[PDB]
């Protein structure tokens, strides 16, 4: 009905046992995108690394692939201070209280206008969620947000398409059409995904041994008396670097080190030239943030990999060339215990065969793929960070955990595509075969509810001393952190990670 | 199942080409003096965007042109061949791991 | 017991919060991540009903002489007390307390 609400506001979080159910409602506004048209979009030689061919669609899409879309900062604190892990279990999504409005400036209700909503439940469309794009549900529930426009990329050769390039018409899908009295809803069940490691290791991989007992294994301790010899010693509490060990640190893809103290950096523009990159079809792309590696070693917080960390912008940070004070650098220092430092070499290997005439030579391993016995931690998730990514449908993957963090899903939450149904203006009174291009200017607004049930891994720890916990600062300040200022602007002052509790290795 | 299909998307082009990323990347280190400038990955800086996946493993092979005049004038099929070493024996990594030709 | 008088309640009548749901004006046709600040100017009106059931303590008094009672003044006046004036303005001319009957200590 026109005069009856099609749904209620549901923003809440219920903690019950090993589950937390976050539900969040937001008010959205969907404009008409592209003037109801599908437009081919391209970029040519811009450098070759940035070329693309794709399509802009008249459809919007709903994104809730950030943790702050579901967790309030206090709820995030509850989660990270008390749980060793968490994972999504199921979600329910609702569209309701839809209002389609005609603008001629006067804005009027168009009671008979529709919106079209469908979920790509078969994953037949290019999945553009999981690319850390803007347009997600705002962290602050009172915030009204604009629905982002759906577009996708296909195969390109410069600015040109190839024969394998795919064009998708989203109208070629079954869509529910909704008038102002209608509502849309669907439920989704997450696949069995591993718990995110919401903990930092309280032991280092090279310090898993008893510090009081010698090893019964020997290591080559000396090769020279001086003349050649072979001396063997037992690894013990003092020669702990020489001890036989069962495991290796995770893989390494070395990144350039950048200091937040700019005077310590090289006086050159090396963000791209020295950037750590991968090469794909003659195109260079940053390995950003790349594989999960420790941001820095001990007492080197000022250092970060050049493109090896998630960088969030503070409120009102510039899109381009934001200063360091306008951005929020994350740090994966919690995984120092298992993952190699992002800006350091993995290790040292022999580069030759030493003889009595040739001294042994060593090679510095700046990139190390998977080795047996290697263990590693994934990148941390953040309150502002992504939740899930679609695992690409390929023959093979290795540890398909998304590199910007979160849960890798073969069948992620489906894309929810929404569009204002075009309403033609008055057509001519004589028939014209040409497609109509005169449309009533129109936009829709409504409420969107997303409810996610998360399973929790409770910490079962015998640690005696108190743990590190995320806490708000006790000292006075002009404004409350994670609140609005005097102008009503909600801001997130820092990126809250997830690893505060500790586990043994 | 054998993948009897080719991907119509590239791994570095899985993002929405209309929306900026909320993540920032180090875009400049020099103003000139040292500085730290950060930009949001977008439709134009698509090579700089944060991405979730990496291309498959690589074991680089020497490039040979079917236009023989473009090849080096030497017999390098074996000497420049991409090989693995096993028990002091060299064998070609033939055809080796699946990489784009 | 509340100092300005009345009933002290651990769980008082809950606050009833009401808000007009924001209705955005027409958004731009190109995506902008910024929160919308252009809204349709809007207000709501309606009726509110509150029904309270009160329990009474009846006076059970053996006092012989008449009690003090709250009464309106009998003498003539320009306007009726606790009524509207010629301009339609309702006014309460005095604060009416509650303690008129008597009890022994």
């Amino acid at each position: 009905g026109v005069g009856s609400s099609s749904g209620n506001w549901h923003c809440d979080s219920t903690w019950l046992g090993d589950r937390v159910i976050t539900t969040s409602t937001r008010t959205w506004a969907l404009p008409t995108y592209n003037n109801h048209l599908y437009k081919q979009i391209s970029n040519g030689t811009a450098t070759n690394d940035n070329t693309y061919f794709g399509y802009s669609t008249p459809w919007g899409y709903f994104d809730f692939n950030r943790f702050h879309c579901h967790f309030s900062p206090r709820d995030w604190q509850r989660l990270i201070n008390n749980n060793w892990g968490f994972r999504p279990k199921r979600l329910s999504f609702k569209l309701f209280n839809i209002q389609v409005k005609e603008v001629t400036k006067t804005i009027a209700n168009n009671l008979t206008s529709t919106i079209q909503v469908f979920t790509d439940s078969e994953y037949q469309l290019p999945y553009v969620l999981g690319s850390a794009h803007q347009g997600c549900l705002p962290p602050f529930p009172a915030d009204v947000f604009m629905i982002p426009q759906y577009g996708y990329l296909t195969l390109n050769n410069g600015s040109q398409a190839v024969g394998r390039s795919s064009f998708y018409c989203l109208e070629y899908f079954p869509s529910q059409m909704l008038r102002t009295g209608n509502n849309f809803q669907f439920t989704y069940t997450f696949e069995d995904v591993p718990f995110h490691s919401s903990y930092a290791h309280s032991q280092s991989l090279d310090r898993l041994m008893n510090p009081l007992i010698d090893q019964y294994l020997y290591y080559l301790s000396r090769t020279q008396t001086n003349t050649q010899t072979l001396g063997f010693s037992q690894g013990g509490p003092n020669t702990m670097a020489n001890q036989a060990k069962n495991w290796l640190p995770g893989p390494c893809y070395r990144q350039q080190r950048v200091s937040t103290t700019t005077g310590q950096n090289n006086n050159s523009n090396f963000a791209w030239t020295a950037g750590t990159k991968y090469h794909l079809n003659g195109r260079n792309s940053l390995a950003n943030p790349g594989i999960a590696m420790a941001t820095h070693k001990d007492d080197e917080e000022r250092f970060f990999p050049s493109n090896g960390i998630l960088i969030f912008g503070k409120q009102n940070a510039a899109r381009d060339n934001a200063d360091y004070s306008d951005v929020m650098l994350t740090s994966e220092e919690e995984i120092k215990t298992t993952n190699p430092v992002a800006t350091e070499e993995y290790g040292i290997v022999a580069d030759n065969l030493q003889q009595q005439n040739t001294a042994p030579q060593i090679g510095t391993v700046n990139s190390q793929g998977a080795l047996p016995g290697m263990v590693w931690q994934n990148r941390d998730v953040y309150l502002q960070g992504p939740i899930w990514a679609k695992i690409p449908h390929t023959d093979g993957n290795f540890h398909p955990s998304p590199l910007m963090g979160g849960f890798g899903l073969k069948h992620p939450p489906p894309q929810i595509l929404i569009k204002n149904t075009p309403v033609p203006a008055d057509p001519p009174t004589t028939f014209n075969q040409s497609k109509l291009n005169s449309f009533i200017t129109q936009y829709s607004t409504g409420q969107v509810s997303v409810e996610i049930e998360w399973e929790l891994q409770k910490e079962n720890s015998k640690r005696w001393n108190p743990e590190i916990q995320y806490t708000s600062n006790y000292y006075k300040s002009t404004s409350v952190d994670f609140a609005v200022n005097t102008e009503g602007v909600y801001s997130e002052p820092r990126p809250i990670g997830t690893r505060y509790l500790t586990r043994n290795l």
